């Protein structure tokens, strides 16, 4: 028996069952796993979330497990239903009228619809005047699914990642409830939900922190045949001043395996064909079996003066560094366009039919003790030999700008890596082969007794689980999943509780 607003919604056509609605709501950008769900959700308004939870809660020996499709960009079905329901969040947004993006009367924030994408909080803010201050590399994710992993890129080091630039949150619960939540009001929830991996209930909507918005962005990359030396580098840009930081607004990595160097350097779409020669050059003078690239960048605004001011700040900075002399390379662009850089790759590999394949992406955080050590072993090691199709992606943060009573888990260092290793599958057996490679990475930092943390990944025993959050932490997780989502039907595809 179904009550009368759960009913009301089959009733509507925001319930389907079709071929089409569960066979879109199955498959992920990850494209390796796929579970069908029994049923698929449009909602047109929050009050059509409060009936599937509320209904969920109330009706006994309820069988439906729930999941919230942001824009399905998880890599192991983190955002499936088997044999559930899937929320397509996206449909909250359908209607042009309240919009579900409003920047503040004061400037100081934005608040967005939780199935909103990045790209549209971007341009929303953008007419204001401002800008949210911590990204993704990616705009076409939406701010719950960031929301509920962490949110990080360049500029993580300083504001900390996108969960430590949210002042409140509107959170509909397992029970059905639409709660308000921040710091000083339900901080349990708030603190549970950034993070969380969806297992507390759904974000509706999040006040974002905002800054003035710049205008330009002076972008650099610097090469090294030296990891000690990208690494100390990278750390000193990145690095607390006598809280305060250094004047570079983004601070990001790269390595170049010496096997596809020419091919990888020119597919950044940075460097031109005469900088690809020097730096192929380079390596073979260095007998260099792996190459390093600091991406750095300095925001300005429209001032008269702004650009002579940033050629000074500039030349300052680098002055500090020791990339190879001469080895600075400078590119001049729109915000906008540096933020929405990676939309380009995207198109193009869509294109070439290299965008919708798998992606046996490998994403973890890495101590900064034992960094040497992963690029010894990984980068000088394992990868190799190998032909490697994707950017590999290396660059420090900062555990002060990290909030550890919130749900996301770090490494118990000051400093640890973002260590993304970007990896497309060429053929069945390039699959299987990376699948292997991964387990071979993992297993290697597990022998070396590297303590590093997962990011984006799922795991699939209770042991890795506990491991992952850590014992004291995981105790708190429990503790959480059973005020907020009793009945364990929320985001099971994180294999955490199903
Ligand atoms: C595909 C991709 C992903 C990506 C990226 C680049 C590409 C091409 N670059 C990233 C970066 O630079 N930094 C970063 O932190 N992450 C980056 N990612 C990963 C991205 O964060 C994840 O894929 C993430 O899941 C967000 O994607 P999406 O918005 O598409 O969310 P989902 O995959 O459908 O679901 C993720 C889990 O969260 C739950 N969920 C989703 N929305 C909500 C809301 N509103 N409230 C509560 N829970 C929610 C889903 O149930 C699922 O468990
Ligand atoms: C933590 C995670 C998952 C981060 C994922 N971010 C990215 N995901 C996919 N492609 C990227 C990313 N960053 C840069 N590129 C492309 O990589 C090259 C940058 O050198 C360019 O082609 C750029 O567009
Ligand atoms: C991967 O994508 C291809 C091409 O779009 C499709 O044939 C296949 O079903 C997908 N596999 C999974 C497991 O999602
Ligand atoms: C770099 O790769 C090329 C083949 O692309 C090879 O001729 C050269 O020996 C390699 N250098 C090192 C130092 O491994
Ligand atoms: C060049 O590097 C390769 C691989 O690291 C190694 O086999 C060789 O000893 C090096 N050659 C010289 C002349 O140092």
């Amino acid at each position: 028996p179904w009550p009368a607003s759960l009913a009301a919604l089959a009733l509507d056509g925001k319930l389907r069952t079709d071929s089409n609605a569960t066979a879109a709501a199955s498959t992920d950008f990850g494209n390796i796993t796929s579970a069908l769900p029994a049923a698929v959700l449009y909602p047109s308004s929050t009050a059509d979330l409060v009936a599937l939870l509320s209904a969920a809660n109330s009706t006994p020996g309820w069988p439906y497990t729930i999941a919230f499709r942001g824009r399905g960009h998880s890599l192991m079905g983190q955002a499936f239903a088997p044999g559930g329901v899937v929320v397509n969040m996206a449909s909250l947004g359908d209607a042009a009228a309240p919009p579900r993006i409003n920047v503040s009367a004061d400037g100081r924030y934005v608040d967005a619809g939780g199935e909103q994408v990045w790209i549209d909080v971007l341009r929303a803010s953008l007419a204001r005047g401002v800008a949210p201050r911590s990204w993704t590399d990616y705009l076409y994710l939406t701010v719950g699914g960031t929301l509920s992993n962490a949110g990080i890129s360049g500029q993580a080091f300083r504001h900390g990642p996108q969960i430590s630039n949210v002042l409140e949150m509107d959170v509909i619960t397992g029970h059905g409830e639409m709660v308000t939540c921040s710091k000083q009001l339900n901080a349990d929830l708030f603190d549970a939900v950034l993070g969380g991996l969806g297992q507390f209930g759904v974000i509706t909507r999040a006040r974002i922190a905002v800054e003035p918005a710049p205008a330009r962005a002076r972008w650099v990359r610097l090469v090294y045949t030296d990891f000690a030396a990208f690494s100390a580098d990278q750390e000193r840009l990145t690095a607390p001043r006598p809280a305060s930081f250094g004047p570079m607004s983004y601070v990001e990595g790269s390595v170049f395996v010496n096997q596809s160097l020419a091919t990888d350097l020119a597919n950044t779409g940075f460097f031109t064909d005469a900088d690809v020669a020097r730096i192929v050059a380079l390596a073979g003078e260095r007998n260099a079996t792996t190459v390093y690239s600091i991406e750095a960048t300095l925001n300005y605004d429209n001032a008269t003066a702004a650009a002579a001011a940033v050629d000074q700040e500039l030349a300052s900075v680098l002055g500090t560094l020791s990339y190879v002399e001469g080895f600075a390379f400078q590119r001049d662009v729109a915000y906008a366009a540096f933020l929405d850089r990676v939309h380009g790759s995207e198109v193009a590999l869509n294109k070439l039919g290299l965008w919708r394949v798998p992606h046996p992406w490998l994403n973890m955080f890495v101590p900064r003790s034992r960094i040497a050590d992963f690029d010894r072993g990984v980068f000088k090691g394992i990868l190799q030999g190998t032909d490697i199709v994707g950017p590999l992606i290396v660059y420090p943060l900062n555990k002060s700008m990290w909030d550890d009573g919130m749900s996301a888990a770090t490494p118990s260092e000051d400093v640890f890596y973002a260590v993304s290793l970007l990896f497309s599958s060429v053929a069945p057996n390039d699959l299987a082969r990376l699948q292997e490679q991964n387990r071979r990475i993992l297993r290697f930092c597990d022998l070396a007794g590297i303590q590093y943390k997962t990011y984006l990944a799922r795991h699939t025993d209770r042991s890795d689980w506990v491991r992952h959050f850590g014992a004291a932490k995981w105790n708190r997780f429990v503790e959480m999943k059973n005020k907020y989502d009793p009945k364990r039907l929320l985001s099971p595809g994180q294999d955490i509780f199903n």
